[PDB]
């Protein structure tokens, strides 16, 4: 679901960033009461993600996907020309409704324009 | 909202399509219950969308808005090579996650490549 998605993204998140993953920390990061949280980690733990808290590797790979992911659809509205502003929010709402597919297409397409300024000019070009 | 986009959208279409937008057809059309099609119906009236479902002013600007970003972004992923039988349940995810402006640049990418077949085929050639 999107909503254990954006869970293990955090935990993975903070768990590289601090080396560990506080109740308290994943609250503050998504928003919601420690309560959730705990009630979350639970169905975490039985699904086997997770075991303060540790990452299996089944964790630790979707949790490295979903960083990866999240940071291609960034680079993605930046190169087609998105207010900054607008990034964040935007990638976070459509990144779990997303095949594979399509993320790797998007995938493609950065490396497009990545490999030929005159390209992102040309884009530029149309958006007058 | 999105689901209320979703309605929205359903009802502009069938209107388009029929003539008119029975209760049945919505229902069908979105796989729910009837009931939770004349909930939603009593909140776009009382949102002054809709008045025998009739749009109002406001209601058809949008429905034919909704149209126009749905018809936009599956063009978009077919220009990018998103396998077509994937293309339209991640539209029907993804259209109430970006914001206008995204939407707009998104425009602006497919006019970049349906301007120049070269462009196409150059990214083909980066997919391989
Ligand atoms: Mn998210
Ligand atoms: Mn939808």
């Amino acid at each position: 679901t999107p909503s254990m998605e954006d869970y293990i993204k955090q935990i993975y998140m903070l768990i590289e960033e601090k080396g560990y993953a506080r109740v308290s920390d994943i609250a503050e990061a998504l928003a919601v009461h420690p309560s959730s949280v705990t009630k979350m980690v639970q169905k975490l733990d039985k699904d086997e993600y997770l075991i303060g808290l540790v990452l299996t590797s089944k964790g630790k790979k979707i949790g490295k996907r979903l960083v990866y992911r999240h940071e291609l659809l960034e680079q993605f509205l930046r190169i087609i020309g998105v207010d900054e502003e607008k990034i964040y929010n935007d990638v976070e709402g459509i990144e779990h409704h997303l095949s594979w597919n399509s993320i790797d297409r998007i995938g493609d397409l950065v490396q497009y324009f990545e490999e030929d300024d005159a390209r992102k000019k040309d884009l530029k070009s149309i958006q007058k």
